[PDB]
């Protein structure tokens, strides 16, 4: 298969949302990825467009060819951070400290264009050659500030064991603090390698234990103090006493010098 002078070479993604292929150029020989869709996509690639940040996936733009869409993205070579976590173990903290970095440098950038990405977890945050974090899939990023306005969100999406308590309980809620919430999981699968709670509900007795402050519990145990002091002020389950970002970069462990 191929499009114009692309070969479609190997499957790199098979979703929901299509499949995403790695694209070569048979002249030029660069390889990009391309998301084929089998025709919403209107305002994804308005968003994609938007995109110019080296922690966010590039679009290099897209082709209608019948009821197919090819969307040309920048390629990250290195897989997804999924890949880096080892069950039961997680990864040496230093790594999680890097990648936790370049994960709030890209969604620093996404907010500060009013962008949410609503999906954050291991799965969406790939890594380039040199292992540089990209933020990938903006199938379900929307808008929550435009003309200097923010705008409330009331659509549940993402991913259970990431979302924040309010998008269960409340009708509208503010999008940056459900963002910072999935970043505090994906910290926390990160240095466990193992995920909290099914979702973040009173009926989650996982949960009830982490408000009834049970640190002595898996996976917060395997935790070292530092860290863990930074998960206690992202996973506060009011998003108005939640950490910011602005907040989490004068964090001690956000700013300890590591191996
Ligand atoms: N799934 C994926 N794999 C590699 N690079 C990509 N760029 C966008 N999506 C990608
Ligand atoms: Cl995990």
């Amino acid at each position: 298969p191929f499009v114009e002078d692309w070969d479609l070479v190997q499957t790199l993604g098979e979703g929901a949302y299509g499949e995403v292929q790695l694209a070569v150029n048979r002249v030029t020989e660069e390889a990009v990825a391309v998301k084929i869709v089998d025709m919403n996509i209107k305002k994804e690639i308005c968003i994609l467009k938007m995109l110019n940040h080296e922690n966010v996936i590039k679009f290099y733009g897209h082709r209608r060819e019948g009821n197919i869409q090819y969307l040309f993205m920048e390629l990250a070579s290195g897989g997804s951070l999924f890949d880096r976590i080892e069950p039961d173990i997680g990864m040496p903290e230093p790594d999680a400290q890097r990648f936790f970095h370049q994960l709030m440098a890209g969604v620093v950038y996404l907010h500060g264009i009013g962008i949410t990405h609503r999906d954050i977890k291991p799965h969406n945050l790939l890594l380039d050659e040199r292992d540089n974090l990209k933020i990938a899939d903006y199938s379900l990023a929307t808008v929550f500030r435009y003309n200097n306005r923010e705008r409330l969100l009331n659509k549940m999406c993402g991913t259970l064991p990431y979302v924040a308590p309010e998008l269960l309980k409340r009708r509208e809620f503010h999008a940056e603090p459900v963002d910072v919430w999935s970043c505090g999981i994906v910290l926390t699968a990160m240095l466990a390698g193992e995920l909290p709670w099914d979702q973040p509900s009173d009926s989650c007795q996982e949960y009830s234990d982490w408000k009834e402050k049970k640190t002595y519990l898996n996976p917060w145990k395997k935790i070292d103090s530092a860290p863990l002091a930074l998960l206690h002020k992202i996973l506060v389950e009011n998003p108005s006493a939640r950490i910011t970002i602005p907040d989490i970069k004068k964090d001690r462990w956000y700013n300890k010098p590591l191996k």
